[PDB]
């Protein structure tokens, strides 16, 4: 897997590929949940005992697959609509569709807020659109004493355009809180939550174009490279994150 056991390395055309073969596979993947257009799937395996990968689609029938696109890629509009996130930044950039960033979020009470530092990339393939991520170590953000380390093994979305002004939009994650919570208790929940992110995500895409409009509508560095305000950094400045070490 591109998350890998030797190095870390920018996704390739293959990994993109892969990715999306993944979204579009049915078999190896047992229906969990599906109503009002939002479905997910788990892992046709049902072994409790280690960590599943998640299959989240939803239809969209009136936003356009560009809008999801930017509300996926504009970090700056992430604290407006996610209630969870704490921070999060991208910290470096690799290649002109691949950079390093910041994830933190809050849990509840008992359990320590989380964090977690990826490797994203980013290919527009026609009409569609991938954006895919795996956890990496940066050598300037090691863990803090605070916040549990979170490990992502593989999350991406798969946004496929259905016309104008209408899209599919597939996520598959499959994450690592670590910590004390057991593995199935994580199953179980990203599970159930599932269908209730996308549709906060949804919801988001439709008051986009507004708050875009208030917030340098034009910056969209995710669209125009040369807008990017970031450093870059070398792929070797990167150490590979284990899922378990």
């Amino acid at each position: 897997p591109v998350l890998g056991r030797e190095s870390v390395q920018v996704p390739d055309d293959q990994d993109f590929r892969s990715f999306r073969s993944e979204c579009e596979a049915e078999v190896g993947w047992n229906l969990t949940y599906s109503r009002a257009g939002v479905s997910v799937w788990v892992q046709a395996v049902e072994m409790d005992r280690t960590l599943h990968k998640i299959k989240c689609r939803m239809e969209c029938c009136d936003v356009p697959a560009e809008t999801l696109y930017d509300v996926l890629h504009d970090i700056e509009y992430r604290k407006k609509w996610d209630s969870n996130v704490i921070e999060t930044f991208d910290i470096a950039r690799l290649t002109v569709n691949a950079d390093v960033g910041y994830y933190s979020w809050r849990c509840p009470k008992p359990l320590k807020n989380r964090d977690v530092i990826t490797l994203r990339s980013w290919l527009p393939m026609g009409a569609d659109y991938i954006i895919m991520n795996y956890s990496v170590k940066h050598p300037k953000y090691p863990p803090r004493k605070d916040l549990v380390r979170a490990v992502s093994i593989q999350t991406g979305y798969l946004i496929q355009s259905t016309g104008p002004k209408s899209c599919v939009i597939t996520y598959l994650a499959q994450v690592d809180p670590k910590g004390s919570l057991p593995k199935w208790v994580v199953n179980k929940s990203s599970q159930f939550l599932a269908p209730k992110a996308m549709k906060k995500m949804y919801k988001a895409c439709l008051k986009y174009p507004e708050w875009k409009q208030k917030h340098l509508p034009h910056f969209k560095p995710w669209l125009h490279p040369e807008q990017s305000p970031l450093p870059s950094l070398a792929l070797s400045e990167l150490s590979v994150q284990h899922a378990d070490s």
